[PDB]
């Protein structure tokens, strides 16, 4: 046996393990390296596919099993030719042309239909004439408007882009990108016809003539076509011809934007950019003739033709720029216009170049220079049009402004000091900057007021001149404060209120100058993000619904997409409203609310449309899809900073502007009112009854929650939040008026809509009060008659609301029985009626039936929910009367009561009954507005079973009936009621997970076997109360077996693969109404006068329990909201609830051992503040916007859903059988036919549990995708097999239509969507089977698009190597990715699973993480060495906008380790860019790997940025953590364009300086974001300062006794180691003095903490210095004796930095805590190190 030790790769390691493969003459085979016993064997026969490699051997045999044997050796060849001899002993377009082709052919016929269409006429809606009807044409002309402007922006950047990209020759083009250009222009062309026709329908109403608009578009649409035809591979017509229809297109789309008024740009702007492209075209044609020239002159056949073909070359790109310059001109505002022209741009100068180059390779001194002269011209001429419509890129739109520069200048030198709080010296460096900006200013106020000749506009400048000064003094005073006290918090504060009051005089001396800026920028980003938006979802419109098979998350883009939708218009109102009032505050500030509301459905959509991306089919969908995505995100990221600046810049004016939305909207009520007198009020497009009566009851639920936030935030005296939260009062008041409106232009009949339309204007009358007492209370706070004012206005203001929502005509049946049953109530519950009529079981009898009929009544009404609302409405009015009917029963055995303590017990009980009734009703209220909701329904039933929980708890407490009589009658009253969950179980019903319902049903069928044997048993026996207890037993298990079963049947439903889940919610309402109806019901026990003691301590142990839980609701809502106003709201409501149930439980302590009637009217009034505290908490709670999302079931799985509810029904119907029997048998022991009933009952129960049990264990969710997802894995394993023994046979064919950099993109996508999945999958595995299924899915959905791309890129890859390395790393994350699916499908969901699974499903995580982590690296060092720094950007931006897009729960850390890890990241990143810098000029070819470096610097710093914001002891430090984190994103992303852009083209001049800039802009960012990480804490920052400092004190120690050790000059005169030793003595002195004061000063005031650092860092530089002075001293001619010294110094340092570190980690600590104890310790240590330095200084 030949053993060759070779190298094999471990299963889901990207890891080598040496292993002993040996080939007998009969069989290879596999043997450890270290135990030398044979792990596998294999026949020589059995191998028939070996191939041989430089690096490896690769074998495969194939028939035998699944997958090949590939071992790494370098002796391949050898083993391979043993390996051959001995099995002889044993014995016309391209296809990428063809697919460009039918793109083309297919976006034609678009072209051709929409075209077609634009002949067709739009009807539009029928429309009043109303307010709101105008308002509704305006809107949606403006929203066509912007629509068409975008996707003209698309079709033109399409056009250029498919002029760049096919100005190549017919190899090395990308046709996928050409294809992804060409369906941009036909999918917006599309999108554009649609929005174009009803634009111009739009204009034919009112007056106007929309047939140009439709001639336009017919020239757009014709302009297109032609440019398609061009664009064909078949066609062989010049290239001008193609450059001609491409400019064509241009104009025509320009006429086009000119037609709806959306040409931007001026024209002014279009000749300049005309004339400078065609300078750039005639500096060329110079060119070219000196190339021409050169070329004469030149002798060598060879290089004159490359000089030919340089000047041809550069003839060629400066037509195909002035062609792009032509197509871009009317759109180039858009960004992907810009880069298509600096794109034209490089063509043009990399020619030149060329031009050059060829040029230089002849020798004269003449022509090069006149060659070099002409280049340079036309460099120049491109340089001009570059920046030229770089400056086109701002918006810069309007008037220039007298004062321009100056407040330009004054606006970045002031957000400069603003982003470098807690940092003196750059404050006061651009404190001084701003001071001398300011004074310049004020002199040209005052040189202007001179020359005005008016008196009052002289006067006027003079005085805000003269006020600009004042401000500028105040700011140099501060900036004095500041730079005398680097290390006080105070100075930088006030330094920082100086430069805000400079800002707020520059604005009223220029006429809100920075203001204007500020709100003009966040118009030009909210416009940004509004196009790509839209060109997203066009994106999306098309890729989901072209005839590529879907194999993706497409449904969830589906949802994303219409919510971006429903945003897209209010976006564009707000940005139209803050351009039509420039000068309004509420146009600004509606601006500022827009966009940051359009901030998380935009980034909801760029997930869901990255989800989508890798799973089209069509490639060219999947890239307009990927590349419309990444724009969303820059475009989302970049009004996320602009919103932040305006919000900033604009002030706390939304409290003033709640008032002006209210009496707007009062207004607006009256022109209705108006309108509905006359005919103009008609109902508007979509306004549907439904619709609008679910909008009032959302709006009002939405009202009420602002009101209760509001009061919240007035109570916490916050004037920031409180008007946040008046505008949330306002906007849900928006919505109650749009839809109070809509239902009263839906109905008819003139006195309902005049009930509505005054119910909604007293809504509006009260909510304006209250937005007036909100106001006037935050502007004065601490007055306790301001809060009651307060509350009693909400309260008017509520009930105002529910007037509101009753006003509705199918709410007053429901209304009807809500007033009998309070009516009732009061009357017969709040008094008792000592007549009494008959006989005592007379009215036992009568009390039976009546809730008998009650329970049936309630069972009616909760079927009556899910049928029509008239059989709601019929059925609350029928439960009503049969309330009346059992509480006159009630009360009738309530007087007829013997004992006292009974009656008051039948009337305790009577009034839970009451409540259980009211809160019935009031989810038939609810439903009665939003019938299809799945929760109101589910609240529905829960509160009838709770119904009948009061019924039977009645029946048990004041009946005495038979024994066991009562038993079997609330038996059937539970089974009643319990039986209704089994009808639509499309909601969930607990919070258990599918095996959590599987134990229950096993535990319930327990029990209640043994309940029915005890029944039987006390049957036959005759023992009555053992059979009463066990029947009580077996509803009790009837009950929580339909609970359990029922959401069995449930998440059998929502694990379906087309159904989709929904959030669960902030709060459970089935558990908070629990615990509500009991506080309630405890609060009337402890009000009610005759209590007994042992009643209040039971009640008070209730109201604990149940507060606790409310408090504990309100942590998990506030860890789990979004909105951080509603996570304050929640921990104010917490808190609120905490200090009620205190003071209660408080109060019921001094009621225990008094007894005392006053005690006790002090504990009635004690206990109602807990009662509007959990009322409050209710409205709170009561937001839509809270509210769990419904699960979409699909029919299949409804399908799956049934054989659950069936064997339960049935199951459920045999014990109400089973009760009927035993109550039977129950009145008389035995009878024949009675216990053969029973007995057939009973075995129809046990079958039905047992076949409910199979379903339920078969059915198994989960393991059915796994088994798929594991197939596909093999599958693909199986293909990147074949591709490897392809590549090592050197038989990989290599991908000839698509680039390197667009494979490694697809493979680099659906690597990171796997990424994204790896996580979730896990704790799926973990808990619910439900969701495990949908994970594994989704994310065996990524393997196949993986697989094809790792293949396509690896045959592209030359080095064999690298190839290698690729194919190997995705086979390492597809074998992974199969561990994960082995172990999670064992795991299964199932919590019970042993320890063994729980560490394999843990190992496999973290396997599967690291194989992403090697491939991810793989991709990014790949695209790294050439200059391809998308996904750089790309990286970069994802990390800006997941920064913001997360939830906050604070999880733990401690501020000072994460400011230490983020200190020392940025400071990397600051030499990264120093280093790009210096490599500009060196290396170029260095600065992708540094742009890569930098990438994922800045990456660990933003993911580091939330915990710390989290962790941070202000939220507004960690505000400013973030924000300067998200600042410096925006920079790093531009450096790292500009470093790949200098990469790609070295030699140019232009790229380097910008460059240059852009480093310079990043590296201020990170001192901006090292000043935010100081402004946390300024000690312990000083400590990491102090840290580094004696680090490199070391460092320069070593370096010292390094030279001293073997050569060193130590000769200074006569001077000695004789008057060194004082000086050295005295700075040790010092130094114990400086760590007895780090000591005392690491818990005290933070500039007290830094100041000790620095004077010991001083001091330990001085010792330094001074000790190297004295060795110097010493001589050379000893070594050692230097060295010693040093050494000890050195020794000193080292115990100075563990004390700094000591210092660090015990600053802001108790006494107690070991943080202190281990600061003395390193103390005690620094000083014996001081002492060695002492008496060894002596010793020498």
């Amino acid at each position: 046996v030949s053993f060759f030790l070779v190298k094999e790769k471990m299963k889901g390691k990207n890891k080598l393990v040496p292993r002993l493969l040996g080939i007998t003459k009969e069989c290879v085979m596999r043997v450890d390296e270290k135990t030398k016993e044979v792990i596998q064997e294999w026949s020589l026969t059995n191998i028939k596919r070996w191939a041989a490699s430089p690096k490896s051997f690769t074998l495969d045999f194939g028939d035998y099993q699944d997958g090949y044997y590939s071992v790494q050796t370098t002796e391949g060849e050898q083993i391979a030719q043993l390996i051959a001899g001995y099995i002889d002993i044993i014995l016309p377009l391209t296809s990428a042309q063809q697919a460009l082709t039918g793109t083309i052919n297919s976006s034609m016929q678009a072209v051709q239909a929409a075209q077609a269409t634009l002949d067709d006429f739009e009807t539009l809606p029928p429309l009043g004439q109303d307010a709101a009807s105008k308002a509704w044409r305006k809107n949606k002309m403006d929203e066509s408007k912007h629509e068409i402007h975008s996707q003209v922006d698309a079709i033109t950047a399409g056009t250029a882009s498919v002029v760049n990209l096919t100005a190549g020759d017919p190899a090395e083009t990308d046709y996928t990108a050409v294809g992804c250009a060409v369906t941009t222009i036909s999918s917006n062309l599309t999108e554009m016809s649609r929005g174009v026709k009803l634009l111009a329908a739009l204009l034919e109403d009112e007056g106007g003539n929309g047939r140009p608009l439709l001639q336009a578009a017919k020239g757009l649409a014709g302009a297109v076509s032609e440019l398609l035809r061009s664009a064909q591979p078949a066609s062989a017509e010049p290239r001008q011809n193609l450059l001609l229809a491409a400019g064509n297109v241009g104009q025509a789309s320009g006429e086009l934007l000119q037609q709806i008024g959306e040409s931007d740009t001026d024209p002014h702007f279009q000749d300049v950019l005309m004339q400078l492209a065609n300078a750039v075209a005639s500096a060329a044609a110079a060119l070219v003739l000196k190339a021409k020239s050169v070329a004469q002159r030149t002798e060598d056949s060879g290089l004159q033709t490359q000089v030919i073909a340089a000047a041809t070359q550069c003839a060629l790109s400066t037509s195909q720029l002035v062609a792009c310059t032509k197509v871009v001109a009317p759109t180039i505002s858009s960004p992907v216009c810009q880069e298509q022209l600096v794109e034209a741009g490089r063509l043009v100068a990399k020619a030149v170049e060329g031009c050059v180059s060829a040029s230089q390779a002849a020798t004269e001194d003449g022509q090069l220079l006149r060659g070099v002269g002409a280049a340079a011209t036309a460099v120049t001429q491109a340089l001009n049009e570059l920046l030229q419509h770089v400056k086109a890129h701002a918006t810069g739109a309007g008037p220039a402004g007298r004062y321009d520069q100056a407040t330009d200048t004054i606006l970045t030198v002031t957000e400069n000091i603003f982003s470098s709080m807690g940092d003196a010296g750059e404050m006061v460096r651009q404190a001084r900057i701003l001071a001398q900006a300011t004074s310049d200013l004020v002199n040209a106020i005052k040189a202007d007021a001179e020359g005005e000749s008016d008196l009052e506009n002289s006067r006027k400048l003079l005085s805000a001149a003269k006020i600009l000064a004042d401000a500028t003094a105040k700011m140099v005073e501060a900036a004095k404060g500041a730079a005398a006290h680097p290390d006080s918090e105070e100075q930088q504060q006030r330094l920082r209120e100086a430069a805000e009051g400079l800002r707020m005089a520059t604005n009223a001396a220029a006429q809100n100058a920075i203001k204007k800026k500020l709100v003009q920028r966040l118009e030009h980003a909210a416009k940004q993000a509004a196009a790509s938006a839209t060109q997203t979802i066009a994106a999306a419109q098309h890729a989901a619904s072209a005839p590529k098979a879907s194999a993706g998350p497409q449904p969830l883009l589906v949802q994303s997409c219409k919510a971006v939708a429903e945003q897209i218009p209010l976006l564009v109102q707000g940005v139209r409203g803050s351009q039509a009032q420039p000068d309004s505050p509420s146009a600004q500030l509606a601006l500022i609310a827009a966009s940051q509301s359009f901030l998380q459905p935009g980034g909801k959509m760029v997930a869901a449309a990255k989800a989508s991306v890798p799973t089209i089919q069509d490639q060219a969908s999947a890239m307009q899809l990927s590349q419309c995505a990444k724009n969303l995100g820059t475009a989302l990221a970049e009004l996320r900073t602009a919103a932040q600046k305006a919000q900033e810049a604009c002030g706390p004016l939304e409290m003033d502007s709640a008032l002006s939305v209210v009496q707007n909207l009062e207004k607006d009520l009256q022109e209705i009112k108006a309108a509905a007198r006359d005919g103009k009020l008609k109902p508007l497009p979509g306004e549907t009854m439904e619709k609008c009566t679910q909008d009032l009851g959302n709006s009002t639920k939405a009202v009420s929650s602002a009101i209760a936030k509001l009061l919240g935030e007035i109570a916490q005296g916050n004037e920031n939040y409180a008007g946040i939260a008046a505008r949330d009062v306002a906007g849900g008041l928006r919505s109650l008026a749009q839809a109070a409106r809509g239902v009263a232009a839906l109905t008819s009949d003139p006195a309902v809509q005049a009930i509505v339309l005054d119910t909604a204007s007293d809504v509006l009358d009260k909510a304006s009060s209250l937005i007036e007492e909100a106001k006037k209370a935050s502007g004065h706070p601490g007055d306790p008659e301001s809060q009651q004012r307060l509350a009693q206005v909400a309260k008017a203001v509520t009930q105002a609301l529910n007037r509101c929502v009753s006003c509705l005509p199918g709410q007053r049946d429901v209304d009807n029985a809500l007033r009998a049953v309070g009516d009732a109530s009061k009357r017969l519950l709040s008094d008792l009626l000592p007549p009494s009529t008959g006989t005592f079981q007379e009215a036992q009898s009568r009390l039976n039936e009546a809730a008998a009929g009650l329970n049936q009544a309630a069972t009616e009404l909760v079927q009556a929910s899910r049928g029509t609302p008239q059989d709601l409405a019929r059925a609350s009015g029928r439960f009503g009367q049969d309330f009346s009917t059992f509480l006159e029963a009630g009360v009738e055995m309530a007087g007829q009561a013997p004992s006292q303590e009974d009656r008051a017990q039948v009337v305790s009980n009577l009034k839970g009954i009451s409540m259980s009734s009211s809160k019935l009703l009031l989810a038939a209220k609810a439903l009665s507005t939003d019938p299809a909701s799945p929760n109101l329904k589910s609240q529905l039933a829960a509160a009838a079973r709770a119904v009948t929980d009061s019924i039977n708890q009645l029946i048990t407490m004041c009946t005495q009936q038979a024994p066991g009589q009562k038993e079997c009658d609330n038996a059937l009253r539970q089974l009643e009621t319990v039986r209704e969950l089994l009808e639509n179980p499309v909601q969930p019903i607990n919070d258990m997970s599918y095996f959590g319902c599987l134990d229950s049903v096993m535990e319930n069928s327990k029990v209640l076997g043994e309940a029915m044997t005890g029944i039987s048993q006390n049957a036959k026996n005759g023992n009555l109360p053992e059979f009463g207890d066990a029947i009580a037993t077996a509803s009790k298990a009837l009950c929580g077996f339909t609970e359990a079963a029922a959401q069995a049947a449930y998440l059998v439903g929502v694990s379906d693969p087309n159904s989709q889940a929904g959030q669960q919610g902030l709060v459970e309402p089935t558990q908070f109404a629990r615990a509500n109806q009991a506080i309630q019901m405890a609060c009337q026990s402890l009000g009610e006068p005759g209590c007994t003691q042992a009643q209040v301590l039971s009640a008070a142990t209730i109201v604990a329990k149940h507060t606790s839980a409310l408090c504990n609701s309100c942590r998990l809502a506030s860890a789990r909201t979004a909105n951080p106003t509603a996570k304050r709201q929640f921990v104010q409501s917490a808190k609120e609830v905490a200090n009620s149930t205190a003071n209660l439980v408080k109060t019921i302590k001094a009621l225990d051992g008094d007894f005392t009637e006053e005690n006790r009217a002090q504990c009635r009034a004690a206990t109602a503040p807990l009662l509007e505290a959990v009322d409050n908490l209710s409205a709170f709670a009561s937001n839509p916007e809270f509210s769990s999302v419904p699960a979409q079931i699909s029919p299949e799985g409804r399908a799956a859903m049934e054989p659950i509810v069936i064997s339960a029904k049935t199951m459920l119907e045999s014990a109400g059988g089973l009760i009927q029997t035993a109550r039977a048998l129950a009145v008389n022991p035995r009878d024949p036919p009675r216990w053969s009933v029973l007995a057939g009952h009973s075995r129809t129960v046990s079958d039905s549990i047992k076949k409910l049990i199979t379903s339920m264990r078969d059915k198994a969710p989960g393991q059915l995708e796994c088994e798929t997802a594991i197939a596909a894995l093999n599958s693909c394993l199986r293909d990147l097999d074949q591709a490897s023994l392809a590549a090592v046979s050197q038989q990989l064919a290599p991908r000839e239509g698509i680039s390197q950099e667009a494979l490694h993109t697809q493979m680099l996508t659906a690597v990171q969507e796997i990424s994204h999945l790896i996580e979730p999958l896990a704790s799926a595995a973990r808990a619910e089977a439900s969701q495990l299924g949908h994970k594994v899915s989704q994310m065996a959905q990524y393997f196949e698009p993986l697989t094809l791309a790792a293949v396509g890129a690896a045959s592209k890859t030359l080095s064999h190597p690298q190839q290698m390395a690729l194919l190997d790393q995705t086979k390492t994350l597809a074998e992974s990715a199969l561990q994960l699916l082995y172990t999670a499908k064992e795991a299964g969901g199932n919590p019970k699973q042993a320890a063994h699974t729980q560490e394999a499903l843990e190992e496999a995580v973290q396997m599967m993480t690291e194989a992403v982590e090697d491939l991810t690296t793989t991709l990014n060092e790949a695209a790294s060495a050439a200059g391809v720094v998308g996904g750089m950007v790309d990286s970069i931006t994802q990390a800006i906008n997941q920064l913001d897009e997360g939830p906050m729960g604070d999880p733990e850390g401690s501020f000072v380790d994460y400011q230490t890890t983020m200190v020392r990241t940025a400071k990397a990143i600051a030499v990264t860019v120093q280093e790009m810098v210096t490599k500009s000029n060196t290396s170029p070819e260095e600065l992708g790997p540094l742009a890569n470096q930098l990438t994922s610097d800045y990456g660990r710093l933003a993911s580091q940025a939330k915990p710390a914001a989290v962790a941070a002891e202000n939220e507004e430090i960690g505000a400013h953590i973030k924000h300067r984190v998200q600042e410096l994103g925006h920079g790093c992303s531009a450096l790292v364009t500009k470093a790949g852009a200098l990469q790609c083209s070295p030699s140019d001049v232009y790229t380097k300086k910008e460059l240059i800039e852009c480093a310079r802009r990043v590296s201020e960012k990170v001192s901006h974001v090292l000043a935010a990480l100081q402004a946390g804490n300024r000690g312990t920052q000083a400590c990491i300062t102090a840290a580094s400092a004696v680090s490199g004190i070391i460092a320069d120690l070593d370096t010292t006794i390094m030279f001293a050790t073997a050569g060193t000059l130590n000769r200074e005169g006569a001077e000695t180691f004789a008057d060194h030793r004082e000086g050295i003595l005295k700075t040790a002195k010092v130094l114990v003095e400086d760590t007895k004061v780090l000591v005392q000063n690491a818990a005290g005031s933070q500039e007290k903490l830094a100041q000790a650092a620095q004077s010991s860092v001083a001091t330990i530089t001085r010792l330094a210095d001074v000790v190297k002075l004295g060795a110097a001293s010493l001589g050379a001619e000893d070594p050692e004796t230097q060295v010693v010294l040093i050494n000890a110094v050195k020794d000193v340092a080292k115990a100075l930095g563990d004390l700094i570190s000591a210092t660090k980690a015990a600053a802001g600590k108790v006494g107690d805590d070991p943080a202190v104890w281990q600061l003395k310790n390193s103390a005690k240590v620094m000083v014996t190190n001081v002492t060695s330095l002492l008496k060894t200084v002596k010793a020498v």
